[PDB]
Protein backbone atom coordinates (compact mmCIF):
# COMPACT_ATOMS: atom_id res chain seq x y z
CA UNK A 1 0.00 0.00 0.00
CA UNK A 2 1.90 3.02 1.45
CA UNK A 3 -0.80 5.36 0.08
CA UNK A 4 -3.73 7.40 1.31
CA UNK A 5 -6.93 5.74 2.76
CA UNK A 6 -9.16 8.70 3.60
CA UNK A 7 -9.68 12.20 2.29
CA UNK A 8 -9.18 15.30 4.53
CA UNK A 9 -11.83 17.81 3.51
CA UNK A 10 -10.62 21.31 2.60
CA UNK A 11 -13.83 22.86 1.36
CA UNK A 12 -17.45 23.15 2.26
CA UNK A 13 -19.37 21.24 -0.43
CA UNK A 14 -21.78 18.34 -0.91
CA UNK A 15 -19.26 15.53 -1.09
CA UNK A 16 -19.25 11.86 -0.22
CA UNK A 17 -16.16 11.66 1.89
CA UNK A 18 -13.87 8.74 0.74
CA UNK A 19 -12.28 6.20 3.06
Amino acid sequence: SSGQISIQPTFSVQRNLPF
